[PDB]
RNA sequence: GCUCGCGAUGCUGAGGGCUCUGAUAGCUACG
RNA sequence: CGUAGCUAUCAGAGCCCCCCAGCAUCGCGAGC
């Protein structure tokens, strides 16, 4: 049933947070947002198995963008445990690669297109602790009212818009026509600096996949099967943000499509955090032994070094597997240079489902997409 | 980390809280002591790392130096390093033109104080930092709308500070080639002489240090400041920043290692002067050796085949001791001008390249043409570094500057050579107008 | 129904100042 | 063996200043 799935990965995400901050004792325990990643491999209860835990609710300060890729820019909490899943597909890779006793235990089989897909009934589900940034949040951030009055102005221009999240500035903003481009040279220099808001970054899940472009490169698109909130939960706005605000898209790329995941809040709604939010972000993948803490407003460590999510950790988690996968075997045959953001323009089809992402938002009113600077991504491994 | 070196080194110290700029967001509290006798001083966003940046002032001084954050913090020198220490110069430079910023806007009281990039020119004559004087004051941070270029000279282009600075300075150097073409007890007190070239040079150790709040717009400041493409940039304006140029305004890095080569002083004086070359590049904020030093000139040291008196001027790079900080959001739309001699500064909508009213600057192609041209009817045609007949239009007035169309050829082939593109010129047509 | 303007009451990441408390870290004083 | 005092840094609480540009609800005017 809908409702126990979604009280089961609420519970389930909360427990292993509290066995690795010592129930909830720890320093790090404090947190405003938890999020999380959890599998399910059937029905049974038994089957289901947390990947991923993670809180915060800032992103980095302008001036401490890492030129080579060692800054974590959006801590958000969901933010966050998507890029932790990501390094559990990494795993699941190199443990399919390792030999033919190993591969059986591994998430993927080979797919009969290319490549590599999930084997079959194996779903990930979101957790968040409050609604997501954006769309799916703004228009009524705080616990639902048992009177309904569900919206009452749906039609709205200020409705499905993409927002972004502004540096040291309250509100997610909407997409200005008149503003555009975000230029390296300029926030360092003052500009304030704009990451899409998180109700935006999750309907893009919704149609590219959450695996990234350089997954796509080995696997077929994943996508989240439910999302579920624990607090702040709006039906409309949430099945708005999450997907029909882009019904128009058109022309996706074989296997992708535009998801429609379960929706649903939790019985037990989760109560508001008292205090100052905390400016850092921990983080857990299954198979890592502790939690890793980042100062969200240098992405970094509070020792100044480089997160296992950061840009340079993941392309480095990509080469081990890039290594051994036989060039048959690739899903794209494109070659490109070795520095990250030619990488990514090898995953010629996941960059077209990102083109019509971009222009279902577009030909809908809902405004641009609002692109980090290129600079960002041209650094190289050498 | 470096009070707490002077506070236990000696330990019966106090500081006193002097002053407060700006407004709580572009606000600095300055933070003075006394240690030993002598009066330091440092100045900071907040009051800790105000009185932070005086004590290290205190541990240079009596004892030496701090934590040598890196080279990327440490200076460049020239070629014949005069005017004494580079920190100290920079220092001053910077002290003295925010200090005369401080004159044209009562005291930071005015409207137009407010602003994102500082901008200035101060020069020396050699020897003695104390000797110094601020040429020209602006700000600013964005270029003319295209909606609103003109065709007779009448808009300014481009309002980045650091830009505006330098056809400040130009009106300078009308100004002193002015003085000393109106008598002969007058040219005892103009900075340029007679050379035995042709036309005038400078007097001797007469030197001229760029100063700007921050790093200029493109390659000087594409890098991570808490941890190599030398290529060409252009502004975009519908925003800040810069974008590369493809296989349009420059960006102020790519104009000021133009200025490196060509010299500062344009086409149109080129033909009474010999070049000029800035001795310094100060930055009072993200200073980074090895960024700066590429954008400056690294970048094209494979120029070659110069013009006589033309070269790859190779300056003083050197950041700030108490450097500013950045201030998150948008941009103003004003950039202010002000020329030693002027009455008061100048306010252009750096959107339509016009003053307040709508009026043409005393910078715009159109206003400097005119003074160019009184100074011409006043030279004799055999004093030119290059005779120009009959000038009439401006863009012609220009091409008879030959040996320095020559140094920006040169220039634009070496950056190509280089792999770092090709400089985007204007349409030819802008320059197409007479004072007619 | 929506949009624009003016007003009102609220909602939701920065900077700065002054105090209360707690660990680390260095240096003093006294008995 | 203690306890006072003085600079530095990190974490939490309390107060005030300032900003930020969206969003809800309502009122008035106007348009589609
Ligand atoms: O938010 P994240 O989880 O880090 O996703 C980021 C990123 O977003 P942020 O810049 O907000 O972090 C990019 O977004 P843009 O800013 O460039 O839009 C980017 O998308 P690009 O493809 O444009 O780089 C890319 O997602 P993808 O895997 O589809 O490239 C990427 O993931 P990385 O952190 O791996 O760069
Ligand atoms: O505004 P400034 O940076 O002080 O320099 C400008 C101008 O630059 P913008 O057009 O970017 O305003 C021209 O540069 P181009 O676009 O044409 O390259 C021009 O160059 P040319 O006239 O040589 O094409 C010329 O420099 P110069 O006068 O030394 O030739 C000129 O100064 P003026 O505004 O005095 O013409
Ligand atoms: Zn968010
Ligand atoms: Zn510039």
């Amino acid at each position: 049933l809908p409702q126990v799935l979604a009280d089961a990965v609420s519970r389930l995400v909360l427990g292993k947070f509290g066995d690795l901050t010592d129930n909830f004792s720890s320093p790090h325990a404090r947190r405003k947002v938890l999020a999380g990643v959890v599998m399910t491999t059937g029905t049974d209860v038994k089957d289901a198995k947390v990947i991923s835990v993670s809180t915060g609710t800032k992103c980095i300060n302008g001036e401490y963008m890492s030129d080579r890729g060692l800054a974590l820019n959006d801590c958000h909490a969901e933010i966050i445990s998507r890029r932790s899943l990501l390094r559990f597909l990494y795993t699941q890779l190199e443990l399919y690669l390792n030999n033919k006793d190993d591969q059986k235990r591994s998430i993927f089989q080979k797919s009969e297109r290319g490549g590599f897909r999930l084997k079959e009934n194996v779903q990930f589900h979101l957790y968040i602790s409050t609604s997501p940034c954006g769309d799916a949040r703004i228009f009524s951030p705080h616990e639902p009212i048992l009177e309904e009055p569900a919206d009452r102005h749906p039609n709205r221009k200020a409705r499905g818009q993409l927002r972004t999240k502004i540096e040291s500035g309250q509100g997610t903003i909407p997409v200005r026509s008149n503003a555009s481009i975000q230029t390296w040279d300029g926030v360092l220099q003052g500009e304030r600096l704009l990451t899409m808001s998180c109700s935006d970054k999750i309907a893009r899940w919704n149609v590219v996949g959450i695996q990234g472009s350089l997954l796509s490169i080995f696997v077929e698109p994943i996508y989240f099967s439910s999302i579920i909130l624990g607090s702040l939960y709006h039906g409309d706005h949430l099945s708005r943000a999450m997907y029909q605000r882009i019904s128009n898209i058109e022309d996706l790329p074989p296997l992708y499509t535009l998801n429609k995941p379960l929706l649903s809040g939790i019985s037990n709604a989760e109560a508001r955090q008292p205090g100052k939010a905390p400016n850092f972000s921990v983080n857990w993948t299954v198979g890592d032994s502790a939690i890793e803490v980042i100062n969200a407003t240098t992405g970094k460590d509070e020792l100044g070094r480089a997160s296992r999510l950061c840009k340079h950790a993941l392309y480095c988690r990509w080469m081990r597997v890039h290594g051994k996968v036989p060039s048959h075997l690739l899903r794209s045959k494109i070659t490109k240079p070795n520095v990250y953001h030619e990488s990514k323009l090898a995953a010629k089809e996941y960059q077209a489902a990102k083109a019509r992402l971009f222009t279902a938002f577009i030909k809908a009113g809902l405004g641009a997409w609002v692109e980090k600077p290129t600079e960002q991504d041209q650094f190289s491994l050498t």
